[PDB]
């Protein structure tokens, strides 16, 4: 189904609409006649958000604090979204001209009859029960932010000219839309949130940046030990975990948490993996700030300078109101991407030697032939 619409949901058999009481935040869901004398005290508007595996979350649209349909003992009420609560997940299955609405528990939405006319419950699906068929009527469509051009290849890390850049420019490597119900945005109310920014934009940028501590000066014929920093200096608790319900582990892979406030994004993890190209973590340790011991060897008779780069990943989340408003960012660096480069560039010299002569390389790199030979020696 389209998930950028506000829908009314009505029963095929009895023509009544699914509704909550506006003034009770934890309201049960009932069936009301759209011309009832008190219809203005109910909400009939529902917003569908898509989650993994062709399922949906059904959200009270700017009513009941944007709580979502929630099944308890075969009855439906609206409760705070929880990305770890299976009883809030739905399947909506086309069945001729209507739809069957099925809970994660396998039962289906059913209108009561007779003394129970007006009631809605979950029960077992029957062969053909008009009371288990539902119509979705679109009453509003919200135009969504358009996905921009995404890069697929990270530019090379900088090389010495002997000057060198401190990094490269951020490239957008992934972009995806996140249901507002899965976003804890403490600076806006939930009802205003769903009306103005029902989908947030989550971007992933990558680029290279100099590793702090990695600029090393070497004299002739010496090895020098050093340490560079990597990881993140950002507090994950107050940024990504409390906002989206996930953390970045030492692996640079993502790990899903139950946030202090908010429902989280556990139910869209496949979408995140695929659209942001972020691996699931294989570690248990959250990324912090680290120092990797390393060594530079200069086996030549000339001095040398070295510096290292890391691939930075920046995850940034934006409200979208006709423009993007950033509400969260975190940058991390991945020690498995560490690369060093030198001046004079011994690595470029050895590579050049695979299809150039010594005299040619000597000319290109300014490195003497005897050194070129020493270099090749190890």
């Amino acid at each position: 189904l389209d998930t950028n619409k506000v829908y009314e949901i009505s029963n095929h058999a009895n023509g009544l609409y699914a509704a909550t009481y506006l003034s009770l935040d934890d309201s049960g869901v009932s069936l009301m006649n759209k011309n009832d004398d008190d219809i203005d005290d109910y909400n009939l508007k529902w917003f569908l958000f898509p989650i993994d595996d062709d399922q949906y979350i059904i959200t009270s649209y700017a009513a009941n604090n944007c709580k979502v349909w929630n099944v308890n003992n075969d009855k439906i009420n609206v409760s705070t979204y929880s990305s770890t609560n299976s009883i809030q997940k739905w399947q909506i299955k086309a069945n001729g001209s209507s739809y069957v609405i099925q809970s994660d528990n396998g039962k289906v939405l059913t209108a009561g009859t007779g003394q129970a006319l007006g009631l809605i419950r979950l029960t077992d699906e029957s062969s053909n029960n008009p009371n288990q068929q539902w119509n979705l009527t679109s009453v509003q469509t919200i135009q969504l932010p358009q996905k921009p051009i995404i890069d697929t290849k990270l530019k090379d890390y900088p090389k010495y000219s002997g000057n060198i850049d401190n990094g490269t420019s951020p490239q957008l490597m992934g972009w995806t839309l996140v249901p507002c119900i899965m976003v804890n945005d403490p600076n806006i109310d939930k009802n205003t949130q769903i009306k103005t920014t029902p989908y947030y934009i989550l971007k992933k940028y990558q680029y290279w940046q100099r590793a702090v501590g990695s600029n090393v000066a070497l004299r002739p014929h010496e090895k020098k030990s050093y340490t560079y920093e990597w990881g993140t200096e950002i507090d994950q608790k107050t940024t990504i975990i409390n906002t989206l319900g996930f953390q970045i582990n030492i692996d640079s892979g993502m790990k899903f948490d139950i946030p202090e406030v908010g429902g989280g994004t556990d139910e869209i993890k496949t979408q995140l993996n695929e659209e942001l190209k972020i691996e699931y973590s294989h570690e248990t340790k959250i990324m912090e700030k680290y120092q990797e011991q390393s060594e530079i060897d200069n086996p030549t008779d000339q001095s040398m300078n070295s510096i290292g780069f890391l691939t930075i990943t920046s995850l940034e989340l934006y409200r979208y109101n006709g423009s993007e408003i950033r509400i969260m960012q975190i940058q991390t660096s991945d020690n498995d991407t560490y690369n060093v480069t030198s001046y004079p560039n011994h690595q470029q010299a050895l590579l050049l030697l695979t299809n150039h002569s010594y005299e040619e390389v000597e000319e290109i790199t300014n490195i003497p032939k005897s050194t070129l030979i020493k270099l090749k020696k190890h």
